[PDB]
């Protein structure tokens, strides 16, 4: 199938990729570098598309060089504001042999489970969001969480629809979660979790759960891969995995 | 917005279906019919609409009167046989100003829980479903279960898999649930409970479930309003909601 | 087995108790009172025990009466200061062949849940509620989710712990939910829904949940016969079902 | 607090626990064993209490060793045929400043689990169970799935209980699990996943489930300090946590 280099591939995550690559059947893992250290070596080794974790101090260098030696790149690498985009579009013009992919998300569970909440929320009335994570975590609620609310809460303006049923009469401080975007959104901190969410839709005599688990730090992984099978027919940049998913 | 009759608008079904029509802001509730009583009414009264929940025996003649006076129907009587579909088809030919859907189903929940679970199925190595009924309940498993199973070993058979992980050495009778195209099926009957769906999806790291619950026999209205806000824009006949709803 | 009456026998509660009794082999249905008619009637009729739903203005008369004719008496009405717990001990002094229970929850899951969530909570350094509810409801969160928490809250100052791991900074108000006595509850509110809690606790490598559903108004009669079943054999003044369960 | 080693130090089991006692603020580490290496060397460093994980080969001799130079142990080790705990309780005989715990599982989430299912058992009509674990697993259903219904069958031969409603008409073969002394156990085996439990309990109106979830081989940690914490007050023999538990 396809030959694949990775950068940053000594950190925990660079580990669990460089053998997801192996292991699998039709992905022939063709380099290996520490951060900063040669990239020629791509070339040299003729590395059909790389998966890239460096500091963001790099990841735009690595960018550029790989496009212009038309080798296609599958990003997980955070900060990227417009402006990063911006330039990452401009490196593309007139290639057509090439592609970006960008994955705020590879946990694929996480992704589908975004998608699924914007398709299904124009049917039903209520919706809420809830979200658990082993307490060490710094924030709440966990980012995922604000986005699965906010891409819900589009999908409702659009589609216009009104806000949801709730007769709290003067509700307790913290016990209806926070709002975004009119969405509930709770936040639960458990010892022994790891990271979970689980949206919740109400109609008339009925709901729809769609509930997204991780169990272990490493489910970036099947992410990553559906994004090197794929990134060969997603020439030029796309941002989220949903896109690669076609649907 | 529309003018609406209903056919056996006296069952337990009828009733809760009127009802729904009323309360809707944008739906006139323009005739009720006994069962066999005289259809003409529907023309005199100028009904754009119908929802048809008539003995089979019934439905095909109505359904023929429907469409010959042009009014758009929305069928939840079961026993279609591909023939009584093929008259259908037939009394349909050239008039693009009419519609039928018949809706083997109408719990939105239930659908789109068939729908996002072929959608899922791809990206999941291992998958399995978990229906959970009222102990009255006279078939295990639920048809709504096996539709489930059969559409996510579609969605694999296309988009070509194996069959799943499963070590285990000789298991205990009943125990791995029933097969079904490949897929574990397993049917609760519990107390206290009335209908629910749970389908399970796992891959390296994490799950993802999907989950409907009905509440109350009444489940199907939001489903039949969908079809009937909707027929208007799908001439012709179709069978499924998953059409109507633009997925 | 018991000869039963029932007082406030017409509400919508008192039917399904009347049923509940026939329907159950081991108990005589001996009467039924409008509200306030003549309690007389149950002696005249020759009744062992009674359930009470009226009004709690008349329901400490009924209750003087019963006490006094040695009838026992299990009551879900509502409004007990401790002034009308303090009436109805002394109602009861050296009588020990009657009993009288008030159970504020008959909702056996419930209390159940209520129960071993108490049980539990020594061993887990989380413990967070989350309850759920139909959208017409009134006050978040709901009482019983309050008193489950305030539960697990004496279980743990009690057999001394300290507060919970949450490493968070500065989290989005609403988002960690409602504290009570130190426990987070969230409060959901969900169309098609009823009524709902479950309660998470966490340690090492684990969690346990305990979740109670009921998914219909009349949840609250096994509760209430498994006090007639017994009262029998707690004379004097009982104040939650938890007791009776013999745990 | 208190002074304690470990024999089978080095497994994987044994490192982890090994920290969870220095983590300890109350517990002093105070030796480590290969396997057969000599034992001796506890009483140099005079523990009070020790963890064994030792082939049950060595086991029963470790044992007799720490009864008889007065330590108490927490064993759980496999293979205990009531032969070999014949020769522990004979052992212990006018002892009593000495304790021995076998515990078959040390997860408190599954004990508590098996627990309180067997106390909840009484009330409801109906009850099954859900055991889900990763793919690679050997047997179907996991004993504590099995163990738990039996637990759950005794509770309901005593407090002698009918067999429960399930108006299945020929039901498909596999999709009501397996029975278990005539309770429903079925088993999921799904990538991702770790070890779950789940018991669900049936009476009208409503359900009660307990779920238990492992994310994470090490739960056994906390089982082991509770026994450790408390074996200083349960002298002689004891299998199962439950009983340490004090409920």
């Amino acid at each position: 199938g396809i030959k694949v280099g990775v950068l940053g591939a000594k950190g925990r995550v660079g580990q669990t990729i460089v053998a997801a690559v192996n292991e699998s059947d039709d992905l022939e893992l063709v380099a290996e570098i520490g951060v900063d250290d040669d990239l020629s070596l791509l070339v040299d080794n003729g590395a059909e598309v790389v998966v890239d974790f460096t500091t963001p101090n790099a990841v735009m260098g690595n960018l550029e060089f790989c496009i212009n030696n038309g080798i296609s790149a599958v990003v997980g690498t955070t900060g990227f504001d417009d402006a990063r985009l911006e330039q990452v579009r401009d490196w593309l013009e007139g290639k057509d042999n090439v592609g970006v992919l960008i994955a705020p998300n590879f946990a694929i569970s996480a992704v589908l489970t975004m998608v699924f909440s914007k398709q299904a929320a124009r049917f039903f009335e209520s919706a809420e969001v809830i979200e658990l994570h082993h307490p060490n975590k710094l924030d709440a609620p966990s980012g995922t969480a604000i986005h699965t609310a906010q891409g819900i809460a589009a999908a409702r303006k659009e589609a216009g629809m009104d806000a949801q049923p709730d007769a709290t009469e003067q509700a307790l401080e913290g016990s209806r979660g926070a709002s975004v975007d009119g969405i509930p959104v709770h936040a639960v901190r458990m010892s022994g979790m790891v990271a979970h969410e689980q949206v919740i839709f109400g109609t008339q005599g009925q709901t729809l759960t769609i509930k997204q688990d991780s169990y272990d730090r490493n489910s970036f992984a099947p992410g990553v891969l559906v994004g090197v099978r794929n990134i060969a027919q997603h020439p030029g940049l796309v941002v989220g995995l949903e896109h690669y998913l076609g649907l």
